[PDB]
């Protein structure tokens, strides 16, 4: 399948592409403004997740730091990033469908616009300025809006026991993108689409 990454935004970001145990084909690519990466992804794949990072540093090597969404130190991302990190959800072909969500289960760092390339499903974004907002115990230094789950640690910020509810800062992350997960057990705002669908990520969806 088709993923087109499209940075809209009017800074420069490191898209990154993993699932999780290993990259999705390069696992990461700068993007300055306006620029685009297309990537294959092999059928099936279950549990891929595309994000931005902002403010990195690599070397020659490869090899270096990000503030927000940082994989080990790598530019080819083959982990998961760092919250704050919007999330572009998919798990591809599973029975005859594939499934599309954007998740703030991780926080927020980019804008985000997640829409199929091929007919039968609609989209999902949020675009909000979430960081503008952001409430000052969730707030990133190194830039954006964290989850509480990552600055509390607790059960019913995580989910732990499997039963959590609403809170006051999940429903701050649902205020201002209901179609985006707000917390591990929302309703889930999932969408299906036809086995082996194209898409397109966009950064910046406004800008």
């Amino acid at each position: 399948a088709t993923f087109e990454i499209v940075n809209r935004c009017s800074y420069t970001v490191w898209a990154a592409a993993s699932k999780g145990d290993a990259a999705l084909d390069a696992g990461g690519r700068q993007l300055n403004s306006g620029e685009s990466w297309t990537i294959n992804v092999e059928p099936g794949t279950k549990g891929g997740k595309i994000w931005a990072r902002t403010d990195c540093y690599f070397d020659d090597s490869g090899s270096g730091i990000c503030k927000t969404g940082d994989c080990g130190g790598l530019l080819r991302c083959k982990r998961f990033g760092r919250p704050p990190t919007t999330l572009a959800e998919f798990s591809l072909n599973q029975y005859g469908k594939d499934y599309i969500d954007i998740s703030n289960i991780k926080g927020f760092n980019v804008p985000m616009d997640f829409s199929p390339t091929t007919r039968g499903c609609r989209g999902v974004r949020c675009a909000a300025d979430i960081v503008g907002q952001c409430p000052a115990k969730l707030k990133a230094p190194g830039g954006g809006c964290n989850d509480a789950c990552t600055v509390f640690q607790t059960s019913e910020y995580c989910c732990t026991t499997g039963k959590c509810g609403p809170t006051e800062y999940s429903r701050f992350f649902k205020r201002l993108c209901p179609d985006a997960f707000s917390y591990v057990l929302d309703k889930p705002t999932t969408v299906t689409c036809p086995g082996s669908s194209n898409y397109r990520v966009t950064f910046c969806p406004t800008a």
